């Protein structure tokens, strides 16, 4: 029934082997919110189609608090909300599919920050953030907008998003930390709740954490600095409702004052023990997100072209011979005029003809794979 599934290592698609070339693009429901912006989210998808992009990732939530999908618990903006309609019936206008992640770990709005402190505002006399993964009050605010998300007539499409075929998968939580429980049972047992939960309501689409990828004591060794996190990518991704792995990576960022050489050590390591790890788990391994900042010292574009190359070069390897690799999404896209949400990490297609070129590339190798 045209729904995005997954064949073992692999995903599949009327019964054929799917490989993601994609990208991140949270702002699209922000941006469709006004209509005199709207054209851009049109454009984006325009052009991501033109170079045979087939998957965008992006927000199911607000990142800010002025213009809020979610304004307090229960309480949603309906404008918003037709704007996150919007962003789906025009994915299915130009052949996009959408991965949709439910709330961000980061943040005072939109993440669990906020809805912790919805609770405090309810009589909850709670003191941490990790709080979100325990109590009961803030875990029902969370249950209630799945199924809020989940059970929504668009009202464009007039199909709900449970039945509609444009979505690839729901997410958790974008980049979930427990740092109050390095057990790592907290968030497990988050985990185990919340995907049983969400596949009650629909089990039509698939499903992923929204995990970077750290894991646990034994292997800490492979993240950055050998942390640990209060996730665990092997024993969380064996939660029975999770359809598939991710990983997120940025050498950069979370290795800063290391070598480029140790750095790319640890981003080849990185992605090979999490090949092994999803193999062992039987799912697809998806690289959610990756990217090169213009904020790395003496950049040019080639940097970030050659870096693409890299990841592109990694994933395609691996799905051709047969491996868990089921593909990528860069950080990110911007529409053009848009330089006010500028982090370093934005491509803005239009503008960017080498680096365009690199990603279509990408599509068209693996749309040769079975």
């Amino acid at each position: 029934n045209n729904f995005v599934y997954t064949d073992g290592t692999h995903f599949a698609l009327n019964g054929k082997s799917l490989y993601i070339n994609g990208f991140n693009a949270y702002w699209l429901m922000y941006i469709a919110y006004d209509p005199s912006t709207r054209i851009k989210v049109t454009n984006t998808f325009q052009q991501a189609s033109k170079y045979k992009m087939n998957v965008a990732r992006t927000w199911a939530f607000s990142h800010g608090g002025s213009r809020p999908l979610q304004s307090a618990p229960g309480v949603y903006n309906e404008q918003m909300f037709q704007g996150l309609d919007f962003v789906i019936s025009e994915a299915k206008k130009y052949g996009i599919h959408l991965i949709m992640s439910l709330v961000n770990n980061w943040d005072a709005f939109g993440g669990k920050k906020q809805y912790v402190e919805w609770a405090v505002q309810r009589g909850q006399k709670l003191t941490s953030d990790d709080d979100f993964f325990t109590n009961p009050m803030v875990k029902g605010f969370y249950k209630n907008n799945v199924k809020v998300v989940l059970t929504r007539v668009n009202t464009i499409t007039k199909v709900a998003y449970k039945d509609d075929p444009t979505i690839l998968s729901w997410e958790l939580i974008n980049e979930p930390r427990c740092p109050s429980d390095l057990s790592g049972k907290t968030f497990q047992n988050w985990v185990l709740e919340m995907a049983g939960y969400l596949k009650s309501i629909d089990s039509n689409h698939l499903l992923e954490i929204g995990l970077e990828g750290f894991y646990g004591n034994d292997m800490r060794q492979y993240n950055p600095n050998s942390y640990i996190f209060g996730t665990n990518f092997i024993s969380n991704n064996q939660v029975q409702g999770i359809d598939f792995t991710t990983i997120h990576m940025y050498p950069n960022q979370w290795l800063p004052g290391l070598t480029q050489e140790a750095q790319d050590k640890w981003a080849s390591q990185w992605i090979q023990v999490h090949i092994d790890d999803s193999k062992m788990l039987k799912k697809p391994l998806l690289i959610a997100e990756f990217g090169k900042s213009t904020k790395t010292p003496g950049y040019t574009v080639a940097k970030r072209d050659n870096y693409f190359e890299k990841i592109y070069g990694t994933i395609f390897n691996c799905a051709k011979s047969g491996g868990p690799c089921g593909g990528g999404l860069f950080w990110q896209v911007l529409g053009q005029g848009m330089s006010s949400f500028d982090d370093g990490y934005q491509v803005v297609l239009q503008e960017s003809p080498s680096t365009s070129r690199v990603i279509l590339l990408q599509s068209l190798r693996l749309s040769k794979l079975s």
